[PDB]
């Protein structure tokens, strides 16, 4: 899905440091000094902040580093203000010259406390089920920073098709909102055995799980 | 200065073409090229459909044509489809190792067919119940445009309090997807004969009722 593989979020609180990782394979990263970083606002074009691993474009200030450790590369930012609030992309050229980018990381910087988010699955109802269909529903509310990636798991295997996640707003209570849902058919429902919702919010994973109960 | 030059905005019908601009100056992208186009669908990770200029990553199809004549790039998209409704960013190599990146184009896709929302409510889990929540989801999906208001019942008596409506976000399939979460006591669920969700999308309202099972 990313070539090359970043977290998926990242956060501090003003005037601190944040470090974030860039790891690919030897062929890319480890093999060649040509990893460059993006910084992207939201809502704004993207900005290159470092190239060849550490070098820094004019403008760019030096609370921005860039270093690399073998097959991975790492930003780190310092002093962090709510400006550097934004979504950080790493690339790197490979062996045949062909370009691979990493999936971003989100990095916010703390404007209220953090809170890990309230999960709830819910299982097929019974009208949809008449309906043929199965959808669950995988709600995610009340957390801080508004960055979570959800994983789907039927029995214990992780679904790679069908999950929906609706992007993350901010609700009356300045937290965020959003909600995953699985588009199973009523035969996949039955026929396995128990459906779980991954997610995962700073670092930290829950996870909560359905079955059929004949009901 | 560091800006290619982008026209703010675009739009066509599905099936039209679009061309959008890129103009910069003889150092970058009328010197040499390496003029990139990236497809960046908001809330998402961009996507590169075009480098040196012309060529076309795989999986991209060839309804996105690049071209460049003197210092002034363009990229067309012939026969719209919802899915191209997103932002556009060009790029250009430019002396001293800097790469620059232009303003953004957002392309609207218009006259997408409207559609009516698919409407599942699901009553409180066996495991929030134990929990001692009673939370219902109203899971509202697949309608357009993303503008919807909803409305709860307790019986037939109007919902004041509890009532929280994620913001919709458009998902897979170019349609917009949103939760409203009632926060019920399980003694509020219990007391009641049936709770509904009523979903109103241009002028036209959905209605589903769940009431309290064994389940
Ligand atoms: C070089 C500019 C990039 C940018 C950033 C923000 C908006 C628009 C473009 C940086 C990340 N970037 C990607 C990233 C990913 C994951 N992919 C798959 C790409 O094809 C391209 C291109």
């Amino acid at each position: 899905q990313s070539a090359l593989t970043q977290p998926p979020s990242a956060s501090g609180s003003p005037g601190q440091s944040v470090t974030i990782s860039c790891t690919g394979t030897s062929s890319d990263v480890g093999g060649s000094d040509s990893v460059s970083w993006y910084q992207q606002h939201p809502g704004k074009a993207p900005k290159l902040i470092i190239y060849e691993v550490s070098q820094r474009p004019s403008g760019v200030p030096n609370r921005f580093s860039g270093s690399k450790s073998g097959n991975t590369a790492s930003l780190t930012v310092s002093g962090l203000q709510a400006e550097d609030d934004a979504d950080y992309y790493c690339s790197s050229y490979g062996g045949d010259n062909n370009l691979f980018f990493g999936g971003g990381t989100k990095v916010t910087v703390l404007g209220q406390p953090k809170a890990a988010p309230s999960v709830t699955l819910f299982p097929p109802s019974s009208e949809e089920l008449q309906a043929n269909k199965a959808t669950l529903v995988c709600l995610i509310s009340d957390f801080y920073p508004g960055a979570v990636t959800v994983a789907w798991k039927a029995d214990s295997s992780p679904v790679k098709a069908g999950v929906e996640t609706t992007t993350p707003s901010k609700q009356s209570n300045n937290k965020y909102a959003a909600s995953s849902y699985l588009s199973l058919t009523p035969e996949q429902w039955k026929s396995h055995r128990s459906y779980s919702c991954q997610v995962t919010h700073e670092g930290s994973t829950v996870e909560k799980t359905v079955a059929p109960t004949e009901c």
